[PDB]
């Protein structure tokens, strides 16, 4: 057991920072000028095209596959980084490489040839989005006896035809509304969309998912692809994730990910595990942002006092637990992922210590951000300091990605109670 | 022991229910389309307007003295209410009387009669302001040895001379940048501002409060009042506060609250200690409308389930942590202002009531806001629902009137270290 | 709204302070030298002796009833005052107060004269016990489709006979396991018990309750009724409430307390939902020694320093804490007893507030007692001081009573879900 | 970064667990009859002896001092196994650690060959203690102004005189309150000991270690040297840390760890520094039990419902919280010892680590077991179960090893507020 970073690892942080620091910090004076969440978008599309030149889209893919993506560990420390400074632009990035998740997870090399190649060619701003948010709530999606999903797919032909809403899939618009470069949208099968889910089927083995691109939409009329509305966030303001409804939207047989049912599925639960541990590294950014904004302050300003105020216990004692959940958190995410990519392990134990991940940073994250603001006071709720925007921004941590009351904790429980469940077995082996 | 409501305190309830659902409910429509703090706080204004035309500034002030004022019961009950729906044009009423309590509190009927006179008439939109907070901060204002307030006067014939910065005291500048109606200014006496605060002298001996009207303010030259600026909030983004800065601006002598000294201090901490047991009527009001919609969300959504999301442990567990807070709070709150109204017990059993109240029921107010938050799932982060705007403004509770790490925790710690303090006095008497 | 305590009400505090103080801190000198929980439990009946002589079992009934309850204000403020000392006898009072009140609720003024009388005689030491706990647990006691209580009785000729176990109940097999003076005993009614509960019929309406007294005991065979053993428990050594075996125990029609059914089921109810908020006077009893005797330290230890540890921010801040949760535990004890007995009030209003003080009070108990703990330090961990008792002691509460997790929780959450639920009727009326 | 075990790592946890299923389990038979904290811990004495048998002492020593220790991480890893079966026994070894460490710190070849010898033969049941701690209280001991360590030392002739009390000393009785086999005792250099602390020298120039063995205190008159009382614990009911007065007690100059003042205050604070990293594996095997019991329970028990209880929301939900505070906690821990072993950091980095990890493992064992006993229900409150013992016994770690409140987050601030402090290091490397 090591810990130590490697050179690619120093020069991966290196990197992130001097993006963060050169091109990420202008953003703000572009986007705060506009009126609404897909304004705020469109004005970061310099930064992502700067992202894009910095080969930041093209390691998001594995080498491989084309891509440059060294590890999971370098990808925590790059978005740890990011995030530190302006999800701006970051939040894209990421999006994208969970849109490009299932394509890089399945097992057909012509489908990744063809699908991830705008992403690794260093040019343009291409924007990837896995489709599988809806209106009426996820959490139960594979609830047997429940409505499951209501975006639903049935073939006819040759072709496969989409029909209902995805709400805050990222990026899933594209720049333009015109579409992401690529989406995943995830579908319950169903021959007659008017009738519900077969109670006596399990939703698992119904789940599709068809790659939908700019030219499947331009190949459809204009009424089967529409984008409804467009959420205005608490935080992350800056970020696109409309409310999208297919109507008799067709899609190509060949654009048809894997055969539909649990392998399908396995493909959501797996990039969605993947997303699950990385999101830790975000969450870890914006808290640290906190934290440093709060310590910097504490031991500069005596509050008009004979000290500086890091010399009170009460606020040390504040310092002293956002430091703990910085440090827990990012051992876990280097845990979680480095178990990821351990071959020799189970199924069952990565997404257990994944879930166990998502769950605790973010959480922690919210107390984090929140002390910080306690210990400087009342300075921290004016915006001529970060804390306004850090705030508003590490309460999505906790309710994305797969909140953690109805989706994460559920998944973690459901290992927890089968009979073979190891819960040491990604530290002490089975 | 009883806990029954007067008719008199649920028409209290009622009215301002009332004056919420048909007043305050339209504000909103006004201050969104406004550029900065300034201009949301000018759009307020036809709402202050309604609300002393139903008598609600008028009740900021005791019988006694002309006001209507019937408790302090009546007081926190209608804070519940107006809180429960919208801060706006709800703080710069209390803001007000707490501007009004200094006067409220001497022992000078005649300053009382001629300062109160424009708040107890029913007409037009007056405000006051206790202007005490600075730039340099005030959690140790009362530090022997420490700097002091940077906020000084001096006496010059039968005027005072105020020098020196003000930052955050609501509604202090007024609508205009002309002055609140009544500002009551807190300062050290210096007869020289450019040398330290004695530190072999008790700060607390060294405390006045000035009197400052529009009148004062327009009686001195155009550069002896200027606002230098208008924090830009997380929440309460209607509300003004302002840095204010005093150049050799002359007070009549017959504007000085009281003797400069100890009584002084006396004033202004008696005002803050009444504050920090209204103030958790205030965050129970913002909190109650998080619970409340959480709690309606979780009875009529099933998020695409077979069953409504209040039927999960973990859901429910929420709403029951939620509940729970609220209803302690309420408790503590209404404990905390009866025993402010007993004559029999002295202030030091008063005053760490007070502190309790403040600290619990603001800390919790967020703990509550955050847990509706996460009971709601992904839905809670959309500014289609409340929780964006009840988040950042129950976060402005722990740390103003006082923050609870630098202020109140310190003056309750203060009275439990004194030898002859008694624990349970407001309980089981001295 | 009035919190002031009256004459009767200071007199039962300086009462129970006094006998507290000079028969209770006897006890420990008795007890200590024992061997097992009942040698220990027997070792307290002269103490026991001393609170029936003190008139404190006499208390336990309604004056109606040739009792001395005055109220359950008065009641909460004994109980304070007892645990605070020694919860030794303490227990044995308000347990024996839970195993009348089913007998105490009921609609039989015959029943009510012929089994409490011994109760309010003021001679003797007659023990009551409301024999409801199972080895297999009764958190899902009421579930339809489950196995339901495994103490069954069935009728035969002019008697009931009981088949079954119980543990946990309180004084059940009296100071000699020849019974408690009083047992009320709570079955499944079953025609054949060797047959599994009719997954199709409402588990409540199956409920009986059954008077047991040392007179049944004698007239069955000695093997009817069987001691297996008695816990050792954690906290609360002095305790006794054994595993007991019911084979073909006859018990005369005459002493059912009332028609089988949901009748019998809201009798339990309702006692356990009295039980619930009293219960908060126990855990207040508790952590507040713990409260002040670490606030006794603090005040008068430098800990090798030079000065007293409470001028230290982190020991302040933990006194701070734990003062806090004791003033808004009592408050909430004080509410739910009073809203209790509000007749205006609906049962399902009284219900959730009993539920929500019972989880608060128990589980910020707990805190409370660690808390202070950690300010004292070191020292706290060694038995000559009161801690390692008040931490074994103070875990009984979350866990006993009906624990928070599976039962009190469960019973709140099905109120809430109801769809007449009224947040704030106890307050605000309905 | 690397989360693999090697094979001797993967042996250290077998011949751990080994240790504790086919001897520790045996131990509650022999103390739970006994009738004093002092009784309890002598009953123990055969399964030391075992500890030793099975190399555990000689673990406690690096290699280069000729002991077994391969790693911290392998003791992290012994550690956990020992204390989820049983910290009776347990607890010696690792106190018996501590009182060795400022002997294995020192930079003096000829006294860590003498005085290390006893505990790396593989023979006996040596003892060993680290004497700080003081009946007034040690959170202050360095503050300069106030009254200072209580226990004082004077030089006269070749000798030096201590003077005062200890109490909380683990095993610095030895097995017959006839003194530890080798006993580190941190005094305050005073020449007139009924003089207080002088409030313009700093109390760390004053720090002197002396040792005193068994033959020290046979040296010695007999009331230079007495056991006044020994506590009696709300958990591990089974060690010995006595209240001990020295009056006037001589120990031979050849006995002086190092030259007085800041080099011997560091040996004490790298001492407890190490320890605060690794108590964090104690707390892990404690709250561990806890976790595993109620884990156990709930998949197997219904609770007079229709399913496992483990199936409802509520529960899974403690079970997950435990199962999230033990891997954030053994994750702390492996950083602190590894970052505790990185030549290349400064010791304010190191020590921060493991101020952090100290305050985070113990404050959050307490959570774990309680969380746990909710979860089982009332079943958990009877000692039929294990959690009577492991509440009493997690409460001990937020408490001692210095404590979170007075000594490790004081500690922590300290850091925390110099100018070049570097949050990161650790992590990140220092720039
Ligand atoms: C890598 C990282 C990046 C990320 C980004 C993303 C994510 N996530 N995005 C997205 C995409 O892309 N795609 C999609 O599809 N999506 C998305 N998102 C969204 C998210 O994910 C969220 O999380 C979802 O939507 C889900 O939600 P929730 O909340 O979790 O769920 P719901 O269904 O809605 O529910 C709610 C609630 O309810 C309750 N429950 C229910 N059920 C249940 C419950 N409990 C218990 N149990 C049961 N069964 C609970 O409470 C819950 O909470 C997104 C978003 C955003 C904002 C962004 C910015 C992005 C994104
Ligand atoms: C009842 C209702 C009413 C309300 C309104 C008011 C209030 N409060 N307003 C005002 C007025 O009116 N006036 C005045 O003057 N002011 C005001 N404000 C402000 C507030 O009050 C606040 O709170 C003040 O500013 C204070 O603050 P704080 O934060 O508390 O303090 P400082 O000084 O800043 O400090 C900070 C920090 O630091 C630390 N420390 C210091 N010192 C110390 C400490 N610690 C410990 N120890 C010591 N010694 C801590 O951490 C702290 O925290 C206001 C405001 C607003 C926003 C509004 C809206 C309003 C108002
Ligand atoms: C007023 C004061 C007085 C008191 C005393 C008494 C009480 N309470 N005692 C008694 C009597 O007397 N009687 C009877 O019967 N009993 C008794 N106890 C006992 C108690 O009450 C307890 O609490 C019972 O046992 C119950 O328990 P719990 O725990 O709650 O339940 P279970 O069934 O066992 O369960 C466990 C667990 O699991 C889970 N779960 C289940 N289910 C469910 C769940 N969750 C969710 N959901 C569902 N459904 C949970 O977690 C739980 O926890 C007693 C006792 C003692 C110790 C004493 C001293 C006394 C008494
Ligand atoms: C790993 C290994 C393990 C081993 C074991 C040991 C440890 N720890 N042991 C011992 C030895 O060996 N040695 C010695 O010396 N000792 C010992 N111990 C004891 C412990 O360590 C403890 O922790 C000590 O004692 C310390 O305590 P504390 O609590 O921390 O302190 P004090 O002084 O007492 O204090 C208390 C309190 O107070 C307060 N403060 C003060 N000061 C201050 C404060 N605050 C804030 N600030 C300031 N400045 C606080 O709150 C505190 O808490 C031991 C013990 C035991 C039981 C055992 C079993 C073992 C041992």
């Amino acid at each position: 057991v090591d810990f130590k970073l490697s050179p690619s690892q120093l020069e991966a942080r290196r990197h992130a920072q001097a993006f963060a620091n050169t091109v990420l910090t202008k953003a703000s004076a572009e986007y705060s000028t506009q009126k609404d969440q897909l304004s705020r978008f469109q004005a970061t599309r310099p930064f992502y095209r700067e992202a894009v030149r910095h080969g930041l889209i093209k390691a998001q893919v594995p080498i491989p596959l084309g891509g440059t993506m060294e590890s999971l560990v370098h990808e925590s420390i790059i978005l740890e980084e990011l995030f530190a400074v302006e999800p701006a632009t970051s939040i894209t990035i990421v999006a994208t490489a969970l849109g490009l998740m299932p394509v890089i997870l399945c097992d057909s090399p012509s489908l990744q040839e063809k699908f991830l190649k705008p992403f690794i060619s260093g040019e343009g701003e291409p924007l990837a989005s896995l489709m599988h948010s809806e209106p009426n709530g996820t959490a139960n999606w594979l609830q047997k006896g429940g409505p499951g999903l209501q975006t639903t797919a049935r073939k006819v032909g040759n072709e496969w035809v989409i029909s209902g809403e995805k709400l805050w899939p990222s990026n899933s618009g594209g720049w333009d509304y015109k579409g992401a470069d690529l989406a995943c949208v995830v579908c319950r099968v169903s021959d007659d969309p008017s009738k519900p889910q077969d109670p006596n089927v399990d939703p698992a083995t119904q789940i599709a998912v068809l790659l939908v691109t700019r030219e499947t939409i331009a190949n459809n009329k204009k009424d089967a692809y529409q984008i409804l509305g467009e959420p205005e966030l608490a935080g992350h303001i800056t970020t696109s994730g409309p409310h999208t409804r297919f109507t008799e939207f067709h899609v190509p047989h060949e654009n048809l990910l894997c055969t539909p049912g649990l392998k399908a599925q396995g493909l959501v639960e797996t990039a969605f595990a993947m997303s699950a541990a990385l999101v830790g590294a975000m969450a870890i950014g914006t808290a640290r942002a906190a934290f440093e904004e709060a310590l910097v302050f504490a031991k500069s300003d005596t509050r008009g006092g004979s000290k500086h105020i890091i010399e009170h216990q009460s606020v040390a004692d504040k310092l002293i637990d956002c430091k703990i959940r910085l440090e827990t958190s990012r051992l876990l995410v280097w845990k979680a992922v480095t178990t990821l990519e351990d071959e020799a392990l189970e199924w069952k134990v990565k997404l257990e210590m994944a879930m166990q991940t998502k769950i605790y940073t973010t959480d922690v994250a919210v107390e984090c951000v929140i002390d910080a603001m306690k210990a400087v006071g009342m300075k921290s709720y004016a915006k001529d300091m970060s804390f306004p925007r850090l705030l508003n921004e590490v309460m999505c941590y906790p309710l994305f990605d797969g909140g953690n009351i109805g989706l994460r904790r559920r998944q973690m429980q459901r290992v927890m109670a089968l009979e073979d469940y190891e819960p040491w077995a990604a530290t002490y082996g089975s």
